[PDB]
């Protein structure tokens, strides 16, 4: 065929970042940890993103009221942030890329940007249509002594290295499917691989301090109550 897609129809997917709990109310959250120097991760509730080092582990955790449906799976996806990119699909690097795959005895062959880590049963899939690369694995029942469930992500490139993630964020989405196919619940987060994770999340943050000024309780209250002088120049 000539028209070889990209042309008038059939258009590309777009998939959305809509949060959606469903029956089952799925939600997504990471485990909070002091800003310790280099720390594999770390997390802000208050943006809701979160900060990697390329090859160590992300543990995230799922959260519902009640354990999904048994045989239902979890899918995990890469995508580029604003629409004009989320067409394109993420890919890996040249240089990144010709490193050997080395997938003999490995559950996660580095060509694929996301990878599992602690179960022997995650596999991979193509997106026919559209390229975009994803990973599933099949849902456990809560760790014992606590009610969520963990799952383990690596990513094999960082986000400054050309032809890759090349200087573009992206954001990943983690639904939860049932075998036949249908979508029980869907949530997503923002990811950024850089050199100190600890030190991105401390800068947001003082950003929102120095916007935000805290009034003394050296006093009960204000007597004058008065506006007056400039507050910022
Ligand atoms: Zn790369």
């Amino acid at each position: 065929g000539s028209s070889t897609f990209d042309a008038l129809s059939p258009s590309p997917a777009i998939p959305s970042n809509t949060d959606y709990p469903g029956p089952h109310s799925f939600d997504v959250s990471f485990q909070q940890s002091s800003t310790a120097k280099s720390a594999t991760w770390t997390y802000s509730t208050e943006l809701k993103k979160l900060y990697c080092q390329i090859a160590k582990t992300c543990p995230i955790q799922i959260k519902v009221m009640t354990p999904p449906p048994q045989g239902a799976v979890i899918r995990a996806m890469p995508v580029y942030k604003k629409a004009e990119h989320v067409t394109e699909v993420v890919k890996r690097c040249p240089n990144h890329e010709l490193s050997r795959e080395f997938n003999e005895g490995q559950i996660a062959p580095p060509s694929h940007l996301i990878r599992v880590e602690g179960n022997s049963h995650a596999q991979y899939v193509e997106d026919p249509i559209t390229g975009r690369q994803s990973v599933l694995v099949p849902y456990e029942p809560p760790q014992v002594g606590t009610e969520f469930t963990t799952v383990l992500y690596n990513f094999m490139c960082n986000s400054s290295c050309v032809g890759g993630m090349n200087r573009r964020p992206i954001l990943i989405i983690v639904t939860l499917e049932t075998r036949d196919g249908q979508v029980l619940g869907r949530r997503c987060f923002e990811a950024r691989i850089c050199a100190c994770p600890g030190r991105d999340r401390k800068a947001d943050e003082d950003s929102i301090r120095k916007q935000q000024v805290s009034d003394s309780t050296k006093n009960g209250d204000a007597f004058r109550q008065n506006t007056h002088g400039i507050q910022m120049t």
